[PDB]
C-alpha cells in the first residue's frame, strides 16, 4: 500500500546514540524518530519542529527558543514517557561533550565555554553556553556571530535526549539491536532492528505534528550490494516504494523498456564521494607488498605531491562513474571539487568560480580549469604522466623503487563497488604504466572492510593507501563544515579521510597541512561579510584541490536513474543535516502508480518557482526575529 514505505539501509548502525556518532548508519535509524528545534520543509526552508519561534539578540550571539509545549517523549511501544523541555536540549550537549561527540566540530568552538569544558580546564557544565532559562525556554550563547547556527539545528548532536531516561538504561542506553533504549519524539517510532535484515518504523499516532505524516509504516531491508538488481527487483513486485536503478546491470535493457516513460534523473547530492590518500599509514594487515622497502617507497611516495596529483589526473572520473551509471549517464554525476562548486556563492560568483581564481598560484596546469559538477575537468593524461615524472625524479634520487603499489580494499560483496575500484586501477595503471604503480585490490568481507573504513576506531585501523570507501555530506551551510574536518587537529575526520588522527605527525607536516590550517582559520575568523568568508574558504579549498590529498570523484547521491512511488516534491528538501528525504520521511508522500517522468517533470517545474519565492518569503522574515 502507499502508506507503507519500502526501501533499504546498507550498514547496521555501531550505536543509536544520535548525540555522539558522526555516521549516517546512525542517522538513518533515528532521524525518523527525533526531532531537533528545526525541520526542512519540501522547499528547504528551515520549519519549526520542538521550537515553536526563536528569536536572535542585536550582536548575533544570543539566541532564545520558545519550545512547543505539549511535544511528548514516546516509548518503541507508543507508551508516553515525559514531555519535551529545553532541559533535554541542555542535557543532550552535556552527554556530546561528556562522551565526546565524533560531530564536536559543529559545537566546541561556537557555544561559549564549550572548548574548556571539553578540555578538562572547566569541568562545571553551567559555565558552557547552553541554558534552560525555564522547561521551555531554550538560550545558546555564541563565541561569534554564525547566521548559519540555525542549520546546525537540524543536524543530531543538537537534539534533545530525556536525561531520566538516559539514566534509566546506564549501559543499556542506545544499543544497536534495542528500540526500547531510545525514546522518541518525533513523525514516527523505531519498532524493530534486526542486524543484517531491516529497519522498522510505525507512524508515531500522537505526534504533534501527525498531519503532516502521511505513512503508516516503514521498513528498511538490508542491502548489502551483492545483488543491484534487487532495487528494482522489489520495486516491480511493490515491495519498494523507490529504486536507484544501475544501467550495467545484465538486464537493464529490459528494465529500460518497461519503464521507458518513468525513469527520471535526480539532482547530484551535496556530498563528496572520491579517494582518501592514506598519508601516515600504521598497519599493514590488509597488504600485498611482501618487503619493508615497499612499503618504505609507497609511504615516500604518498608524501609526494607530485605523485598525488599523477593519481589525480589519471583518474577517468567518466568510466569511474560510468561503472554504476552507464556510459550515457556517467558525466552527470562527476565532481571535480571537495565542496560541491554551487553549494555557497558570493554574488554572481560560486564557490567554484572563486576556487579556480586562486587555484592558478599553485601552478599553470591550473589556468583554465573548469571545476563545474558534471564534467571530468581534473581528467589529464599529459598532465598526469608529467607531474609522475617529477614525482619519479625526485623519489628515485630518495632509494625509492618503482612501481609504487596501492592497497585499496574493497568489499568482495559489492560487486560495483569492486567495479569502480577497478576502474581506478585501469584508468592509473594504463596511462602511468604499471612499471611505475601497480593498483593492489585487497578483496575481505564486508565486516571486515567497515572495521577499516567506515567504523575504523583509530589511525591503526585505517589499514589502507587509497581509499573511496566513505563519503562526506555536509551538516550545516557553511563551507566550514566540509573543509574544517580535514584540519590537522579533526582527528575524528582525519582518520577517516587521510589515514592521521596524530596532528602532530611528521607526514602531516611534510604535506603542507600546517599551511592548510592556517588558510582555514583565517576563514573562521570573517564574521561580518560573507563574500569575503567565502573567498577565504576558497582560498582554503584551492589548497586542497592542488594539494590532492583527496581525490574528487562523484557527487555520493542523486545524479541517478530512478523509479519511484512517491509523489514528486513532497518530502523534505535540505542540502544539509539530518532532516532531509534520504532520512527523514516527514511531509513525503505515496502514490498507487509508478510516477512518470512527465508527472516528475511538471512538479518540479512548479516547484522550482514556488520554492523560490518560499524562500524568498522566508529571507525578508528573518529581520523579525531579531530582538
Amino acid at each position: 500500500a502507499p502508506k507503507a514505505y519500502g526501501y533499504v539501509y546498507t550498514a547496521d548502525p555501531e550505536t543509536l546514540d544520535y548525540l555522539i556518532s558522526s555516521k549516517n548508519s546512525t542517522t538513518v535509524v533515528t532521524s525518523n524518530g527525533i526531532d531537533g528545534l528545526f525541520t526542512n520543509d519540501n522547499y528547504g526552508n528551515l520549519a519549526p519542529a520542538v521550537a515553536e519561534d526563536w528569536e536572535v539578540s542585536k550582536d548575533g550571539l544570543t539566541y532564545t527558543y520558545k519550545i512547543r509545549k505539549g511535544v511528548k517523549w514516546f516509548t518503541s511501544d507508543g507508551e508516553e514517557y515525559a514531555e519535551v523541555t529545553a532541559k533535554d536540549f541542555v542535557n543532550g550537549l552535556k552527554h556530546a561533550a561528556d562522551k565526546k561527540s565524533e560531530a564536536m566540530y559543529l559545537a566546541e568552538n561556537s557555544v561559549k565555554g564549550l572548548a574548556d569544558y571539553l578540555s578538562g580546564t572547566s569541568t562545571d557544565f553551567s559555565t558552557v553556553g547552553v541554558k534552560a532559562v525555564d522547561d521551555y525556554t531554550l538560550q545558546y550563547t555564541l563565541n561569534q556571530p554564525e547566521p548559519f547556527w540555525n542549520s546546525k539545528l537540524t543536524y543530531s548532536i543538537f537534539w534533545p535526549l530525556n536525561e531520566e531516561f538516559e539514566t534509566s538504561k546506564g549501559s543499556d542506553f542506545a544499543k544497536p539491536t534495542d528500540p526500547t533504549s531510545l525514546l522518541y519524539n518525533g513523525p514516527f517510532l523505531l519498532k524493530g532492528l534486526t542486524a543484517k535484515s531491516s529497519v522498522e518504523f510505525v507512524k508515531n499516532e500522537q505526534y504533534w505534528d501527525k498531519e503532516n505524516v502521511h505513512l503508516d509504516t516503514i521498513n528498511l531491508a538490508y542491502y548489502d550490494g551483492s545483488d543491484q538488481e534487487s532495487l528494482e527487483r522489489n520495486f516491480t513486485s511493490g515491495a519498494y516504494s523507490y529504486a536507484r536503478l544501475y544501467p550495467t546491470s545484465s538486464n537493464y535493457s529490459k528494465v529500460a523498456e518497461e519503464y521507458k516513460d518513468n525513469i527520471y534523473y535526480t539532482q547530484s547530492g551535496s556530498g563528496i564521494a572520491g579517494l582518501g590518500v592514506n598519508i601516515d599509514r600504521q598497519s599493514y594487515n590488509y597488504t600485498s607488498k611482501t618487503t619493508d622497502s615497499e612499503k618504505v617507497a609507497t609511504k615516500k611516495a604518498l608524501l609526494n605531491k607530485d605523485f598525488r596529483q599523477a593519481l589525480n589526473f589519471a583518474l577517468d572520473r567518466s568510466a569511474y562513474s560510468a561503472q554504476i551509471n552507464g556510459k550515457d549517464g556517467a558525466a552527470l554525476a562527476v565532481r571535480n571539487l571537495f565542496v560541491k562548486p554551487d553549494f555557497v556563492s558570493a554574488g554572481e560568483k560560486t564557490f567554484g568560480d572563486l576556487v579556480a581564481a586562486q587555484l592558478p598560484a599553485y601552478g599553470d596546469e591550473w589556468k583554465g580549469v573548469n571545476l563545474a559538477d558534471g564534467q571530468d575537468g581534473l581528467f589529464n593524461a599529459d598532465k598526469a604522466k608529467a607531474e609522475f615524472a617529477k614525482a619519479k625524479k625526485a623519489l628515485e634520487a630518495d632509494g625509492v623503487q618503482f612501481p609504487i603499489h596501492l592497497d585499496v580494499p574493497v568489499d568482495q560483496a559489492s560487486k560495483n563497488y569492486i567495479s569502480r575500484i577497478q576502474s581506478f586501477k585501469q584508468s592509473v595503471e594504463t596511462v602511468l604504466g604499471v612499471e611505475n604503480v601497480v593498483v593492489d585490490i585487497q578483496q575481505m568481507t564486508s565486516d571486515e572492510f567497515l572495521n577499516i573504513t567506515y567504523y575504523a576506531a583509530n589511525a591503526s585501523s585505517e589499514d589502507w593507501d587509497v581509499s573511496g570507501g566513505v563519503s562526506w555530506g555536509p551538516d550545516y551551510q557553511d563551507p566550514s563544515t566540509y573543509l574544517d574536518i580535514l584540519k590537522t587537529t579533526s582527528s575524528e575526520t582525519t582518520k577517516t579521510y587521510l589515514g592521521f588522527d596524530n596532528p602532530n605527525s611528521p607526514s602531516v607536516v611534510q604535506v603542507g597541512l600546517k599551511e592548510y590550517d592556517k588558510l582555514v582559520d583565517e576563514a573562521a575568523r570573517e564574521t561580518s561579510d560573507l563574500n569575503v568568508r567565502y573567498e577565504k574558504y576558497a582560498a582554503a579549498q584551492a589548497w586542497l584541490t592542488d594539494s590532492s590529498l583527496f581525490i574528487p570523484a562523484m557527487a555520493s547521491s542523486g545524479a541517478a536513474p530512478v523509479l519511484s512511488r512517491i509523489v514528486p516534491f513532497t518530502g523534505a528538501s535540505a542540502q544539509t543535516g539530518s532532516k532531509g528525504s534520504d532520512v527523514y520521511f516527514k511531509y513525503l508522500k505515496s502514490q498507487d502508480k509508478v510516477v512518470t517522468k512527465e508527472e516528475y517533470e511538471k512538479a518540479r517545474e512548479k516547484w522550482l518557482k514556488e520554492k523560490a519565492e518560499s524562500n524568498e518569503k522566508a529571507q525578508k522574515e528573518l529581520a523579525s526575529h531579531v530582538k
